[PDB]
């Protein structure tokens, strides 16, 4: 049968996100973490099975990407108070792509300031960043 026709793909979504958000270099993110990450919340948006396999950034807060809006919005029944804090929110995933979309979503909602980690946890690990 005729296949599905995708007319808006990840390329378009990622371009829109990337040009609107801070992409924090892996090295800068690692340095930020080592400084104590004052007034920063590092948000791990990976599936828990990814986290179990590969580990995580120490002290990061887990919120899967698919739940993000529901935990950010204070008017959501599922609101998490951490997202109301007067801090910079740095999102990360495995390779940097989901987290660009997540940062853009959060920014679109009004969360400010936001960023994501270039190359994700994969790049973090490759650089020898802190891992739990
Ligand atoms: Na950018």
């Amino acid at each position: 049968g005729m296949p599905q026709t995708i007319t808006r793909g990840i390329k378009a979504m990622l371009d829109e996100a990337n040009s609107s958000i801070e992409t924090l270099t892996t090295a800068d993110a690692i340095a930020l973490h080592k400084s104590g990450a004052s007034d920063v919340v590092i948000v791990d948006i990976r599936d828990p099975r990814e986290i179990e396999r590969d580990g995580k950034i120490p002290g990061s807060f887990s919120c899967t990407r698919g739940m993000l809006e529901f935990w950010i919005d204070p008017q959501s029944p599922y609101a998490k108070p951490i997202f109301q804090e007067d801090k910079k929110f740095v999102f990360y995933c495995a390779g940097g792509l989901r987290s660009a979309l997540a940062a853009k979503t959060a920014q679109d909602m009004g969360l400010k300031p936001v960023a994501h980690i270039e190359g994700g946890f994969g790049a973090w690990r490759d650089a020898g960043g802190p891992i739990e």
